[PDB]
RNA sequence: GUCGACGUACUUCAUAGGAUCAUUUCACUCUUUGACUCUUCAAAAGAGCCACUGAAUCCAACUUGGUUGAU
C-alpha cells in the first residue's frame, strides 16, 4: 500500500495468514539513537507511535519493537550499552505524559518500569549515566 | 657360635573302573524377551526473543434446575 509495508498473506490449505512482512515507520522519524558501539543496530521511533530497531548492515533487515492503542511518541530518548542482556537499558519519555518507561535492548521487549516527576510536570528531559 | 651322630612329630612321596562331550506349508491358544509412550524413589537447558493463530484449567459474571430436596 502506500504505507511503507510489504505484507506476504498466503492461504495455508479458509482464510489467509499473515505469513512474513517488511515495513517502516509510515510517517517520518521524531528521534534516533546508535545503540552499539560497532555500528549495526540503531534505534528509531516516530510520530506514527511504533517503535522500530533497525540494522544498518548489507541485509537491511530490521525489527519493531515490542511494546508489550499504540504509545504516544517519544520526545526524548536515552540509551546505554553497557549492561545489555540483563535488564533494561533504554529510557523514554513520551508528549504530555508525566512517567518515563523503560526498554530492553535485549529482548527486543518494553520494559517494567514507569518512572515518576514526583511534581506533576512533564518529563523534559532522560539521562542515563556510564 | 657351629658341625657331627640318637630320638619324636609333621607334612608330602597312591592316580582304579566307566559313561558323556567336542574330533565320525494353514490356523488357534499359551509363555518369554526387547522396543515405543507415560510415570514413581530426581536436576537441568537449548536451537535463548517477539509476533498471528489453536486448545485446556481455575476464579468472577450470565442462563437452567433445585428445601415440592442439589451435593
Amino acid at each position: 500500500g502506500g504505507d511503507n509495508s510489504l505484507k506476504e498473506y498466503v492461504f495455508d490449505p479458509q482464510p489467509p495468514r499473515y505469513l512474513r512482512s517488511r515495513g517502516g515507520h509510515s510517517q517520518p522519524p521524531s528521534y534516533i539513537a546508535f545503540a552499539d558501539s560497532q555500528s549495526h543496530f540503531m534505534l528509531s521511533a516516530s510520530k506514527d507511535r511504533s517503535l522500530w530497531s533497525f540494522s544498518l548492515r548489507k541485509d537491511a533487515q530490521s525489527q519493531e519493537m515490542s511494546q508489550r492503542s499504540k504509545f504516544p511518541e517519544i520526545v526524548a530518548l536515552a540509551i546505554e550499552n553497557a549492561r545489555i542482556g540483563e535488564w533494561e537499558n533504554i529510557i523514554t519519555a513520551h508528549k504530555d505524559e508525566k512517567f518515563a518507561r523503560t526498554w530492553d535492548m535485549r529482548n527486543k521487549r518494553v520494559g517494567r518500569w514507569t518512572f515518576d516527576t514526583t511534581d506533576d510536570g512533564f518529563v523534559k528531559s532522560v539521562a542515563m549515566s556510564q
